[PDB]
């Protein structure tokens, strides 16, 4: 299968990330799309080529305006406003707060941002725009006719919503790639998420889309990042009631728990009637993950991906987690291995 | 007129603060207290007193008993996580999120923070405990027919809402205050907050509650912390409808300009038929405060003291905001100058 990758990913290379208390270097860092890049190539999947230039026209059908207009200039203005670090966010809308939105710098960043763990960056909105580029491209391929295809995308996308970013993310890739499958003559596309983590990201962005489903197994929300959304009860609002299924799994959880949750997630994807899936997918579920409490193990995601090809529709994989050990391009290697057959 | 100060202020002696991207010094520091106290005895203000030892119960009339009880072993279990830093909130429940709190650790705190410039550190639990320890002597003072007393609170507690923390807020002492005149035997009491911040937990709490008034004046939001609250137009809800009111101003403003407010507010106050007024003093809106924008001068102070006792009613005055310089001292017992007459 054809593989989509930017270099210009690597413009997104912040050097902060706020966790335990502490500023370290981020999780989500360059050396990660290298090795993946490498494991899936000597797998076979040599065929990489860089992506297009695309306009706004498809993502501003799934992010509000304001949003990206606030992305593209935030960091000039975080730095203009005389601040030393990286753009990160202190004051956010929760509980029972006004639904106006700040004028200032330091107002709009909490305004638009769900979580203070991703800070944003010399080059953030250059790289997302490249990330997203690859999912588009991707997307393209699938309606040309391809069975399945990869998108290299960093950073990624999945903890992004309409109008907020968090969770490394800025631009949900995986939710542009389903909107061009949609502008190219589908009219249902599924989304399967299998990162560790919820896609709180794309869960908002379609959550009231009738025309979209939305598939994500991940650590109980009650007990993992992003912790606010995730939860089984959430399966859709008004236009979208009935498209939005959650798969929350506890501690330990090993892949004869995970694979049931995938196979009844595939069995909802089937029943919606989706043209094909994009899937988001993060091998942070590894059972060597530092920041994740699954059990799977390497051959695990060559399972994996046999079994959502097995749906028998057109497949874009779309990167998104998976951190720290070097095993991470092996899995993401094997996902792509196991949708080859 | 008497003053309640407690040594125990000083377990809150917290490392870091994220601000401006980094993680720096808190402004919110144990010498706030110390210049403010030494201030005070100069100007005549010495007899200061301990506060007596207090329960639950007047606290647990305002703030969510989940609320307290996490900030009771929040650092514990932060550190029991095996996490370096202090207690900092990464993940919030913002738009379009679940209600639903979560069970972990991490989960928690970010449920229970509005703000991530604010970290829980060794001590803060029983220094906010003795914080609102004085407030209530302090309200205990007016209820015994005192006109006038100064608690000396630290930390603060104008930004603490209903269930959440933020802003150097923890517990709210005004509002602690408040709740102890009422349970004294008063039947309406307002709180009048001139701290250069908007009181958003105090607002919140008391936000559907008729039988006590919330003024506030404070930097426009639109470019001001907490950034969510203190619009005008939010005037209260419910059986609290009309019991709000909220003066936000530009950056820059004088005393020419806010005092104007001031006297509004009174005008508001008396209206409401309040028996006595906590007020909620942050010196902060002084023209050389590091973090705020008003330009408040330190005679401003004087007059703005004595324009609120002349309202004729019992004042209980809590200490808030204020930082940098160490005229914070002189600025404070200015007020108190002007109330004493
Ligand atoms: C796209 C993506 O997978 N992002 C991961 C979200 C970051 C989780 N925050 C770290 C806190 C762990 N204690
Ligand atoms: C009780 C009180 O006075 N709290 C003040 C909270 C300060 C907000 N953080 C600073 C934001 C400017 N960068
Ligand atoms: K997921
Ligand atoms: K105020
Ligand atoms: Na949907
Ligand atoms: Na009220
Ligand atoms: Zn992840
Ligand atoms: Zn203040």
């Amino acid at each position: 299968m054809r593989v989509i990758f930017s270099e210009d990913h690597k413009l997104r290379n912040a050097k902060t990330e706020l966790y335990g208390g502490e500023l370290v270097p981020p999780f989500e860092a360059p050396f990660r799309a290298e090795w993946i890049l490498a494991a899936v190539k000597e797998a076979g999947f040599d065929d990489v080529v860089a992506p297009a230039r695309h306009g706004l026209e498809t993502v501003l059908k799934v992010h509000d305006a304001g949003y990206l207009n606030f992305l593209e200039t935030a960091w000039d203005r975080w730095k203009a406003a005389g601040y030393k670090g990286e753009a990160i966010a202190t004051s956010f809308p929760v509980r029972r707060t006004s639904p106006r939105i700040p004028t200032d710098i330091e107002g709009q960043i909490g305004y638009y941002c769900n979580a203070a763990e991703t800070a944003i960056s010399p080059g953030t909105w250059e790289a997302a725009l490249s990330s997203m580029a690859s999912a588009i491209d991707g997307a393209d391929l699938i309606a040309a006719g391809h069975k399945a295809a990869f998108s290299l995308c960093r950073p990624p996308g999945h903890a992004a919503g309409i109008d907020m970013f968090g969770g490394y993310c800025f631009i949900n890739n995986a939710a542009v790639a389903a909107q061009r499958l949609l502008d190219k003559g589908a009219k249902k596309i599924a989304i399967l998420d299998v990162d560790f983590h919820h896609g709180n990201g794309t869960q908002d962005i379609f959550y009231e889309r009738g025309d979209v489903f939305f598939a994500s197994l991940h650590g109980d929300p009650a007990e993992a990042f992003p912790h606010f959304l995730g939860y089984a009860e959430e399966t859709g609002k008004g236009a979208g009631a009935g498209t939005t299924a959650n798969y929350p799994m506890g501690r330990g959880t090993p892949y004869s728990v995970w694979g049931e949750a995938l196979t009844d997630s595939l069995k909802r994807i089937a029943a919606f009637g989706a043209e094909a899936i994009v899937v988001s997918l993060g091998v942070d579920t590894f059972e060597q993950d530092p920041i994740s409490f699954f059990k799977l193990t390497s051959p695990d995601y060559i399972t994996m991906g046999r079994t959502i090809a097995a749906s028998g529709v057109p497949l874009l994989v779309v990167m998104e987690g998976g951190y720290g050990v070097p095993e991470i391009g092996l899995n993401v290697a094997n996902v792509l291995k196991g949708v080859a057959g």
